[PDB]
């Protein structure tokens, strides 16, 4: 929230009896400031005082017409306020009689003219005024000031050395209204008479700008559906159920009927009817109720590798499913299921898994309504591999001149049940490993080897094996008998 | 008071879904009938239904847009009623779907287009439509039907092959609005899209159509003073005591403000202010207070003739008098005075009177306020004339051979006091009358004349005389001695 701050303050004015005076006050703040006009100290009430508001609520214009003097001759003020703060600015109004209107006071030599431009074509409203010093020309539309501040806009104020005009680049229905030009200088202010501007739109039968688009949802179960029609003359947009009109009869709105539905208990068809004097046009929306999908058939494992598992499942649903979501995690991992989104078939291979691991699964169905309940789970296990790492911390030491003790720790990557180990040893480590002497052992971390020849350097290497095959050999260690 | 009677009854219709249908009902009666639209005994209440009233209250239009079937498909009725009677007429509405629109049903091939004509120039809106049988083209303005019934009017419908049109002679602000054309046949009715028509008035400063004209009146004491202004755009008219605005101070009407003043006590000036953005104009009315004039000075006779009397009088008033009224009658007439209106001075000669008659007179003063009390009367008498008719029934008869008896009746037109008579007689009626023998007599109707010569025819003539002179002689009678 921010307190109100002035974007545009009213200026002193010097008008002429039986004329117009306008005061402008704009302010910004959060929430939107209210603007109030005071004559010390009173909310202004009168038949000739009129407060006109900007469409954006930026503020308001105090318009005094016709000026009668010296009642109106006074100090007025604008107060902008929200529940965060308050600001005010004062301003003076002077009204003169033409008995005592100074010469050189702004005079309208020619005022704006009634004009009819068609849409999107450039219209020009013109103002000739003289005075000494030379009068500055400004414009008012529907009592509000016309903003031509941006040189870069549709609407630009041109002034030449001969007094100026207002140029509207691209016409809109919004442009239509009552324009008056205003000649000001250091002596005062004078208005021209109002000249209306009208804009002709070619007569067109009605047409749907935004037709009403079909839906499905679970019961109770609500939706707002928009029907927009446009054309000239702009039509009435009436929402019609088959025969009966929801909207009463006394009210048919223009160009926009948006329908609110509570508790869509049943499937239905609805009609949006738009009509003007040139025709009736119609358009239907299909409202049907269907639920979220049923849980899929329980997943079945039909393929497995050491790093993948392929699932197949029944759709479990009477109507077509858009796609599936597969839920997966390790048998005892307890974070919420990891999910693979956007699976467009009833079979999928989950890859990037680890060898010899237990996995948990479910399948979820998704249709246009949304996401259904997860299927019942299936448990399974990835295949084994040969180990992908050597036994760790391999050590050997002398027991006697003829026997040694070899030990190791389990490989970090067994990729399966360790069925055993193979111990390779030799006095010549340059041989191929298949030509070393070999000692097979069951699952264990230590063994003894005898019948060695004394006072020799033996090189030793160890691997693990699963049901699949041999793992890698440890790098050579040496032991001396 | 007269009961309501239909001038225009609605007709059955066959429209198309999401379109327009209009029903028309007009009726006349004293007092003005109200019109109510019923669907089965019940007043129809605006779904999208709209009842639009004629500016003269002659009736209303029931407009259904957009057409919905088969809800709207029903028997409707118009009921017209005042406190003198009640009437109704029924009508049927048929709405079709374009799924089932018959071949030959009216179609708009081109509908009216937006148009901008300036004031006092004729704009024409065009409509091309087809159908089988050929469609009849009609027009609606601002939802009310356009009456081109009088061939003799500003507004006439043109027809060629496959087209109709609307032609508006001399454009007026009233003509501005939203026009749509309508194609009808035995299959049904179809509307085009609405196209607005504009009438652009070149902008003008305000001006007084009916300025405020001064007054005088008695205290308490009331008057309505009217101020009218016109121009484009039409201005506001405010009444001012010359410093401040008369309450409702902020309320401002358009182009016509009339000030009602109750219980006037004093003389004053009032200011009427009309103002626009292109300038302010002012205008004053003078209110001053006093009653009808004081009665004039008693009239004085300064001239008299046998047929006229001239009056002179003092005005009797502190302020100027506009003119006078002279009252006159015979003195012994007990009927009300005859009056001579519009006498612009303080002297006047009343002519066409009868000789030697008594007359009564009075003078009345009139100012801008009104007519004052009559003056005190003056009595007088017209002058005498010589008689203007001869003595009547003149007869003479023998008394002796030397004397005759002459008698007569008074002239009908003495024009004065008969002072006497003169009897002319002779034996030679060929002489001039002044050479006859003569016998003067006082006021009487009979005389004797002697010393006549026997056995002779005497011719006799008699006249009357007043103080003025001799009247006419009777025609000759004869008497024999
Ligand atoms: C449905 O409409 C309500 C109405 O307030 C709105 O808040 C909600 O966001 C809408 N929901 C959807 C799913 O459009
Ligand atoms: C909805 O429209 C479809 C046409 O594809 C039709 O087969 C189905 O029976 C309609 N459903 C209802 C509930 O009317
Ligand atoms: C003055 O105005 C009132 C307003 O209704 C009207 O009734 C009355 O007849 C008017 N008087 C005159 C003298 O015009
Ligand atoms: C009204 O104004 C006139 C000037 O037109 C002035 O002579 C007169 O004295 C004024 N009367 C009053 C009562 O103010």
């Amino acid at each position: 929230e921010t307190p109100p701050r002035f974007t545009r303050t009213p200026v002193d004015q010097t008008g002429v009896s039986g004329g117009v005076a306008s005061f402008i006050c704009q302010a910004t703040g959060d929430p939107r400031p209210k603007i109030v006009w005071n004559k010390k100290g009173k909310k202004v009430s009168n038949q000739r005082f009129e407060v006109i508001e900007f469409d954006d609520g930026s503020g308001s214009v105090l318009r005094i017409q016709p000026l009668r003097t010296p009642r109106d001759e006074a100090i007025y003020e604008c107060v902008a306020s929200n529940n965060v703060g308050e600001i005010s600015v004062s301003t003076r109004l002077t009204v003169l009689r033409e008995d005592q209107i100074p010469r050189g006071f702004p005079t309208i030599d020619m005022g704006p003219q009634l004009k009819v431009v068609e849409r999107t074509r450039t219209a020009t409203m013109l103002c000739a005024a003289s005075g000494n010093p030379d009068p500055e020309i400004t414009w008012f539309k529907d009592f509000l000031p016309v903003d031509t501040s941006n040189n870069n806009g549709r609407i630009k104020q041109l002034r030449s050395e001969s007094i100026g005009a207002l140029q509207i680049e691209q016409s809109e229905e919004s442009d239509q209204g009552k324009y008056e030009c205003v000649a000001t200088n250091s002596a005062g202010t004078r208005y021209s008479a109002p000249a209306n501007l009208y804009v002709r739109v070619r007569r067109v039968p009605p047409r749907f700008s935004i037709p009403p688009t079909n839906h499905e949802i679970m019961p109770g179960g609500s939706v707002n559906i928009t029907c927009v029609a446009v054309g000239s003359p702009m039509p009435y947009v009436k929402w019609m159920l088959g025969a009966e009109d929801l909207t009463p009869e006394d009210d048919m709105p223009i160009g926009r009927n948006v329908l609110e539905l509570n508790d869509v208990r049943q499937s239905a068809n609805y009609t949006c009817v738009a009509m003007s004097t040139l025709g009736v046009i119609e358009a239907i929306a299909q409202i049907t109720v269907k639920a979220l999908p049923k849980p899929p058939g329980t997943p079945v494992v039909t393929e497995s590798t050491a790093t993948s598992i392929t699932l197949t499942w029944d759709s479990g649903n009477p109507e077509p499913v858009s796609y599936y979501i597969i839920q997966h995690k390790p048998k005892n991992s307890e974070e919420p299921y990891k999910e693979i989104d956007g699976i467009a078939t009833t079979r999928y291979s989950v890859a990037g898994l680890s060898p010899y691991s237990d996995y948990e699964f479910r399948v979820v169905a998704v249709n246009n309504i949304g996401r259904g309940p997860a299927s019942e789970p299936v448990l399974t296990q990835t295949s084994e591999q040969a180990p992908s790492s050597a036994p760790r911390d391999v050590q050997a030491r002398m027991l006697s001149s003829t026997t040694i003790l070899v030990q190791w720790k389990e490989p970090e990557e067994p990729n399966g049940q360790i069925q055993g180990y193979r111990v390779y040893y030799t006095m010549d480590p340059t041989q191929h490993v298949n030509n070393w002497m070999k000692h097979n052992v069951a699952d264990s971390q230590i063994t003894t080897i005898g019948n060695l020849v004394p006072q020799k350097t033996y090189s030793v290497k160890v691997l693990a094996f699963t049901s699949i095959g041999d793992g890698p050999l440890s790098s050579d260690i040496q032991v001396i008998t």
